[PDB]
């Protein structure tokens, strides 16, 4: 354990700090042999360091997506694995808690190594080390194949899942691509087709509340009508109570996911603006403030369009969203800034320039920017004002802000809009599928009210034996697929 | 366009005020219904399937969003134009118009200096016009883009198929 | 006939509901040949199924755009063509 074998930010190289482990990382085959069955004194190989990292989990830490490196991550480990299977058969090395409390398949998932984790996930061996195996095959009648996967902290059943740890604790960039390659996809789909239900039930009570909120924020005063008018303020006031108090409650339980995904989100800190200022804007009412209808109606414009996070339930509508998003991040902010420099530049210029007394035109700050805005939407007067000797000034820079504006930035944002599309055409339907997953585990939870019980995913099967005793039971999940190239060459 | 014609020939008899509406539409109908003999020719029979695959690709996510977004602001500057420091914004229907106007190119996006929420109506006004005529249909317009170059080697097959059809 | 061998959306698989049927779309042509002229009892080839479909209709219905998957079914196809050329002349399979 040294600043040079610690894993940092320098110019370290973390192996495990075990010699073992040292070998294993180093691809020396022949070390790791001698170092476990030499007569004198063997090395445990369920030994820890000070970290806590085991030697899978210090062979999970040095992954990385590079083909080379993967490969011989994925042979180390499978042959210390079938090493291990032969040496201390009572203990399964799979199961090691590490400090912060993980597992090789969980570290994986955490620390965004792709390849070892798709390995790990679906590995299948001979009829030798058949108990060290994930996917199976039940029944190959004819050229379908009934594959099954293993379920063991995997699934959302338990309370540190690998799931979980994609979905809120991986701070990996492309961490997308994880929630599509095998089994984490299948199983999100068959619980997304069971929450389709209480999916939709939540949106239609969001559009129940905020037709509501609508008809109330438009029949208000500048008798019956008084009394239906009092019940609509006082079930806006209770609604926005209830979204706030959810709110709340899961900003509180995902205290370390906003540093992780800043925007990621992106409507869960929506909502709670909405309804802080829709519970603002009612206990502001009390009060007799004038700027009750302002916030009023900031709410209700939030709120209505914040009905955009709920077309996630659909393959067509999701993807746009996601297309908006990209679009909105990547190139509608720099066009802003060099937008709002030249609109001020030219603003003040023709604020400067037109007090020659040879009401007017451009006489502040606030008017010069308007007719600029004016400009850029197809409605700027460009005009030729007599009233001041300085009309080739102005209208020279009227001319000059009008070519490089409206003839050069525009189109090039449109074009600009053109290869953004097409370059995030690909990477759009794993970022919805992400995003569907999300949705998934958070309505696998009930509300901050009423706790759901869980429903445990696919079902107990036999699946061979122990090699101590009885035979062993585990959790799969069913797959059938039919493919005619697997079942060609096994003839 | 055939049952329309028919309903205002035969409701031309019943002497029904109506009757104007619905002639006015059949000829629409039918003026737009040349457009089924275009497939004759290998030009125009593939710019009717490209407007086709525009039509069903991505017409209706852009009218979605938009509808929803313009509704709701529309609302909005219907509540808050009500303070009397004929005046816009009146009612539901007159909000919209003025933003279907502001997309069209036309909007009047002025200081309206009759109520004191100026600046509150000016900020909503700008809020709208940024996120809808900068964004949406920018991105409709490279939507498109993307759609045309995507379909551009299929439409070829199906013309052929609508001509063996026809 | 049965719920696995009827072809339905779920977790089956239709090959004719045949034993000729069957050996012929598992890529068994040993069988196909022993099973048209064994001396004992010999398996008409224009023989039906309750659904209607004959071995070449259930050729067809397992048939996929997959190349190899289309390669096996075009070869099977061409072969028990040829054979039905040879045992019964005075009939044509393809009607």
């Amino acid at each position: 354990c040294g600043r040079f074998f610690q894993k940092h930010q320098g110019t370290c190289f973390y192996f495990g700090e075990l010699p073992l482990s040292l070998a294993a990382c180093t691809k020396q085959w022949d070390v790791v042999t001698y170092l476990l069955e030499n007569p004198h004194q063997p090395a445990s190989l369920e030994a820890t360091d000070s970290l806590g990292n085991t030697v899978l989990h210090a062979l999970v830490m040095i992954a990385d997506n590079s083909p080379e490196n993967s490969a011989l991550v994925i042979h180390m480990y499978d042959s210390l694995l079938q090493m291990g299977a032969r040496l201390c058969p009572t203990v399964q090395l799979e199961d090691i808690c590490n400090h912060q409390g993980l597992t090789p398949l969980k570290l994986a998932a955490k620390e965004g190594k792709i390849e070892i984790f798709r390995h790990i996930l679906q590995r299948e061996f001979s009829g030798l080390y058949q108990p060290l195996s994930r996917k199976f095959t039940e029944w190959c009648y004819g050229p379908v194949r009934v594959s099954l996967y293993d379920l063991s902290s995997v699934d959302s059943w338990e309370k540190n899942s690998v799931l979980e740890i994609i979905a809120f604790h991986c701070k990996s960039p492309h961490r997308h691509r994880m929630v599509v390659l095998e089994p984490l996809n299948k199983l999100l789909q068959e619980k997304w087709d069971r929450l389709i239900p209480r999916f939709f039930f939540n949106f239609a009570c969001y559009l129940v509340y905020m037709i509501i909120f609508t008809i109330v924020a438009y029949h208000q005063p500048s008798t019956f009508g008084d009394s239906m008018l009092l019940l609509g303020h006082i079930l806006i006031l209770l609604g926005g109570i209830y979204l706030l108090l959810g709110q709340l409650w899961y900003f509180w339980r995902r205290r370390l996911f906003i540093w992780i995904s800043f925007m990621d989100s992106y409507f869960e800190i929506l909502f709670l603006v909405q309804a802080l200022l829709t519970v603002l804007s009612q206990v502001l009412r009390f009060v007799e403030t004038e700027w009750y209808l302002p916030l009023l109606v900031s709410s209700l414009v939030l709120g209505w369009l914040n009905l955009l996070y709920y077309t996630r339930g659909f393959q067509h509508t999701g993807i746009y969203s996601v297309m908006i998003q990209k679009v909105i991040l990547r190139d509608l902010l720099r066009f802003l800034l060099v937008y709002l420099v030249f609109l001020f530049g030219f603003a003040v210029a023709l604020v400067s320039l037109s007090r020659e007394a040879r009401p007017v035109p451009y006489g502040g700050i606030l008017d010069a920017s308007l007719e600029l805005f004016k400009f850029t939407i197809g409605m700027g007067e460009l005009a030729f004002q007599e009233q001041l000797r300085f009309r080739g000034v102005v209208l020279l820079l009227l001319l000059a802000y009008v070519l490089l504006t409206y003839v050069l930035l525009l189109n090039m944002l449109i074009a600009l809009m053109s290869e953004t599309v097409n370059s995030v055409a690909t990477d759009s339907w794993s970022i919805w599928k992400l995003q569907k997953a999300i949705s998934v585990l958070e309505m696998e939870n009930g509300y901050w009210w009423c706790r759901r019980k869980r429903h445990r995913a696919g079902r107990l099967l036999k699946v061979g034996t122990k090699g101590d005793g009885i035979p062993d039971e585990r959790w799969c999940f069913r797959v059938e697929e039919v493919n005619w190239a697997a079942w060609e060459k096994t003839l």
